[PDB]
């Protein structure tokens, strides 16, 4: 009944319950939880729960742009612009207006691989810390491209260079939006960085783009003309890079300073984007604000999600749980011990989490305190980054199962299982998978929960790819995750084996196999 | 019930007791200290207790921009941006438009290197003095760049100039912001210097910087790629500076002139960043307040601290010792007479501090009055210059060691030490420390306490490095610090031995291993 | 009770006393001196008693501008900023772009020496004026170049410039402030004079500054690069002016119109500095006030001060004295009869005085009627000029003694001094002032203070240099003050000497060592 800010809800509706409908407020009870309704928890001090260019009463009514998506309703996620650029074909050519040789390519873009690049994977997880520790970190406002269509051939002898003078460099590219707010005043700048020695930069202005980007879209309208470099003309290189590029080394192209307007209702029609633009807001959100992204194999996402700092008694901000801000950030449903999105479940054992060093330092320091010794159950904390993994392949011995192949000798007949199920083990487990369902020359990790009710029961797994491997594996009572990485190669060579062998007392669960990076090619 | 400015503090509240909930004041009353709230002090003549733009009540009760750091809403330490600038690698070719012959080295940039290449050593420290002096004092606005990769060539050798004819000049130069204030508008103009004769400046404008400098957040966002200067075009170079570069000198850097606004609430809704400016604000903070600067071997920090003149009675001002104004300027865990942060240790016996002429002179004339004679109890006054620097390597027998090795016959059995524990010795005291963990062509400072209650129990030192030599040190009933002071060479030498024998009496106590400053590299 | 002007202070208070606490005035009884309280008076007939744009009351309350320095708090001194500009490095390019013969020296600056570089001395000081009479005025606007580095070689010779045309100029310039009061929007305009002749005026305009210049403190804060004049561009010579700097005359720079504006706070929040111009205040202060430089081998000071007109009844303004002038003008400390600064002694007896011929007449003129004997109990009048300056050595056998050198045959054991004690002779006097610390191509005066009990005893002065000079004094009852004078020449020379040799009854006191202009150089 009381009101401090200037919001129709009222202080004592700020905290412990928040129900919108009809454009006005009631108290939660829970007797509507199933009829399309959501929990809202926000600040009861300030009118701004987050950086965001609107009021929490504003963003939890829908009186907003109608391009905004879903998700942000909540009113600890704002909306956060994040503008991408990806490269798709790459053609060389010795002139500059435009006879002379013409050299194409092909190549597949990734989004998430300058942030996985820097994991180092253990043989063993210690006490109940399941994740890897990352060394440098990026959003997905960078890109990495990968060559496909590379047979063995060097650049050079298809170009003809002697001494001095070098070729330019054409190409073609898409700009995206990871994120749940769009661009109206598009206008990017784009470096292109090949290993530390900056080529060039890359404005595309305004008339050339158009008036919009919707959030989820690119330019190009799904399957249509990509854009090339020519409609700021022509690359130039130089003759030190071309066997850089050759050798080992990839094209970074990052995105470095975004500028842009957004949409405000007016008080009569339509939207307004003249005297309003993206340019206070990066620091106001990015300061109060964690980041978590997710990383399925067909398309990404992030969000910014408000924490709590704990040296500050009088800011009374919404606290949560890790996987409550998942929840609120991306969107799931709550099923029983579990948490879903459409397709694809989300948890701690079925999908990849990476952090930095101090977010794993204070994972660790804050695990020592817990009685269940659960990734889920960590204090929100500001200042910290989270990048889910979606498996490439996952089996639970359960009703999901997306492996292209079948496995051999699996009983599905047990209950002591971390989540329903398990396979019996008596004696080998053999799979095998075609080279062309995996894309080559990357790296996989395959993974996996063992639990072993005996004393000295052991296990042997072998991998059987371009570099063959066989390792042991000692499990106990508690349940033990494995993970071990391996290569492919081109699509030219044999198909991938995973076989294990054991005593015939251990039982299996959660296995799933997932894509993390680039190799390297010799050419 | 009484006031004097234009407020919501009460008068008779403002001195010594000061404490805000819930946007009200209450006095203090030294019974919730342990529960996060902080007490604070004011001037009760003027709202502005700081130069800052902001009301005290204003600034300590949140209620403004959330991207300055936490700490600054102490009224005590004024808000004040810092833009510094820097590179990380160079290039020289002779081409104006980008063939021809073009070097490249890489380099690290370093944030205090002019203010102690004027400091010199001593064996002893006469009186209670416990710091040196230096001589020319400078911020952390200029940068020093040292270059690493660089073998036995000249620079001729790869440019071949002959007689007048020079080639051209380009640097990736970062710029970050090392201070408690944000900058939206950014326009600094910067000279890059050679010992004096300035080569050339640049204004960065704001296509290139962008439109925010979030405090602690360089120009690229944690790890991305340098920016090049391409994007006011080139700087020339001559002939004269080459060998002069080749031989002992270094290319400084420092900006002039920086302007920017502050952001700050309107009346009714968002923020805005146009009526404001940071360039009227300088002068009036810097001819009010002290300067204290800390330099962590990761990272750096400065504050401008507020004082109390001594000749003027009648401005009512609060007063300060030095230890008191370190912790309400940085924020520190306050232990039983101890000053840490999350992992850093500093006390009066653990760092180092520097001064100039004019702070040493009034220390050493208020040291003497003193009944305790320490230097963390003398009274703020304004007009001096503080640094503290945090050593690489330090330890004192106790809970905190994170020296590469482990020392030699350890006898930490014991309680006679200045806190807690205390090294005795029957024996030598070695340590062969490598080359791998420590950069090479730098002046390192090996510091410690000795101590002991006989007549003449001397001490002998031996330092074996590239500049071997052996030292006495005789003990006395005090507790006496020894400084001494060695330099080191490129990674690909053998390691460094510290040696210590004495005669099975003495205490030796609080060893630190610190960097001062870089070599010229004959080249 | 009875008010004059629009000020709260009444006109009983507003003479013979003047306290301020509380932001309420109180009268003067003699019991706080020692509290830190001083004593003021100012005119009841209008309310900026002084030409500042400050009233009585916001100038002593402390509710102004704090950039302000503390010694214009009292209403009798006035807010005046000067802008002085000072060259450092010259440099010759006979190029219009930036190749070619260039040359670099390094040169000093000197502020105050124009002023004094036409003074001439004698042997004996008839009457009561212990000054010297000058033939020009000048302030600290004006600049003198003395270049040190340079050995013995043409200037033609680094350039061999033959018969019609000459190089191209460039300059290291610093920008400093020496007043009582900041100016913002500085705007400064200077013409680079030489003998007579106008080779160049240079408009620095706004953004090679900017809006902030602090009251003493140069633009290159403290140790930085000096500012090239390289950010209009370049100034052009011919081959007569050439030919002049080589015998005997110097570069020197003197401003024009320098324009600002002064911050003044607003009735709610922070200070304006649009709205203001520092043009309708300059003839307001310099067609009233007075002139008093202050030159200390380290800084330099200039103050106005409002004088009371004695042929003007009508006009009721304070009356000062010379030496309360200068201790309102500055801040002073009184000992027993003595003017101390922290530790630069200022008297009549103890720095060096120079007058204009104008003021040197008035003073005559008022020291007959005077009945003291005194040169610091005269009555100030508008429109007159007094330089202080401050001997480089000075000793009076007493509690300062700052000579790098002893003397011989000290006898301090003696009463009838004028201030302690006095040297008691009984032969040779002998001092060897080294090469190490003495400024070359200068001109130095040495003066000192004699009496004899006794009828006729003569003594004889040598002073040893590469020109020696002897000459012969005969003292008397009183204390004789005499002058002698000399120059020096460059490294290679050897030591300088000073004798004096009495008969054992003369006795010396206040020996007095000060610089006073340069001598042009043979090359
Ligand atoms: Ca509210
Ligand atoms: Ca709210
Ligand atoms: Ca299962
Ligand atoms: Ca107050
Ligand atoms: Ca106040
Ligand atoms: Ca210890
Ligand atoms: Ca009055
Ligand atoms: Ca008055
Ligand atoms: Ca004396």
């Amino acid at each position: 009944d009381l009101d401090t800010d200037n919001d129709n809800i009222p202080d004592s509706y700020e905290r412990n319950g928040y129900t919108i409908k009809d454009l006005i407020a009631v108290k939660w009870e829970d007797s509507f939880a199933e009829q399309g309704y959501k929990k809202y928890v926000s600040n009861y001090l300030e009118s701004n729960t987050a950086g965001d260019p609107y009021t929490d009463y504003e963003k939890a009514s829908g009186s907003f742009d109608k391009a905004i998506k879903t998700e942000a309703r909540d009113p600890l996620v704002a909306a956060y612009p994040i503008v991408g650029v990806g490269m798709e074909k790459l053609i060389i050519s010795t002139n500059e207006h435009a006879q002379g040789k013409t050299v194409s390519r092909a190549t597949t873009n990734s989004k998430t691989e300058s942030n996985t690049a820097g994991v180092s994977v253990n043989v063993g997880y210690q006490n109940g810390f399941t994740a890897n520790v990352t060394t440098n970190y990026s959003h997905t406002t960078d890109n990495s491209t990968a060559v496909q269509d590379s047979n063995g051939e060097s650049w050079n002898t298809g170009l003809s260079i002697n001494k001095g003078e070098s070729a330019y460099i054409n190409a073609n590219v898409r700009y995206y939006n990871t994120g749940t707010a769009p661009m109206y005043k598009v206008t990017p700048t784009t470096n292109l960085v090949l290993d530390g020695d900056t080529l060039s930069t890359i404005k595309a202005q305004e008339n050339q783009i158009g008036n919009n980007l919707s959030p989820g879209d690119t330019y190009p309208k799904k399957g249509l003309s990509p854009l090339a470099l020519n409609t700021s003309r022509l690359i130039p290189i130089n003759y030190d890079q071309l066997k850089k590029l050759d050798a080992g080394k990839q094209i970074k192209l990052e995105t470095t300073q975004v500028s842009g307007n957004f949409g405000t209702k007016n008080s009569s029609g339509q939207i307004v984007t003249e005297g309003n633009s993206w340019s206070d807001y990066i620091s106001q959100i990015d300061s109060i604000s964690a980041s978590i992204i997710l990383d399925t194999e067909n398309e990404s996402y992030e969000r910014r999600v408000t924490a709590k700092n704990l040296q500050d008694p009088e800011d009374k901000t919404p606290e949560l749980t890790i996987g409550e801000a998942i929840e609120k950030a991306f969107g799931a449903t709550k099923k029983d011990g579990l948490l879903y999105f459409n397709d694809i479940p989300i948890d701690e054992s079925c999908v990849e989490l990476i952090f930095d060093d101090n977010t794993a330092n204070k994972i660790k320091d804050s695990l020592k305190t817990l009685s269940d010794k659960k990734i889920y159950n960590v204090k929100l904390e500001r200042g910290m980054n989270i990048l889910i993994k979606t498996p490439t392949y996952f089996t639970n011995f359960d009703d999901y199962n997306n492996y292209p192949s079948t496995w051999s000798n699996v009983n599905t007949t047990n209950q002591d299982g971390l989540q329903g199920s398990a396979n019996k083990l008596n004696g080998e487990t053999k799979i095998k998978i075609p080279m062309s369902e995996l894309k080559p020359y990357k790296r996989y990790v395959f993974s996996g929960y063992s639990k072993d009710p005996l004393t000295s029961n052991s296990i042997i797994v072998k991998i059987k790819a371009k570099e063959e491997k066989t390792d042991y594996l000692v499990p106990e009572q508690g349940y033990t995750k494995f993970s071990y990485e391996f290569e492919t190669t081109e699509k030219d060579s044999s198909n991938i084996e995973i076989t294990l062998i054991g005593s015939g007392t251990t039982y299996l669960d959660n296995l799933s196999i997932t894509e993390l990076n680039s190799t390297p090619e010799i050419l």
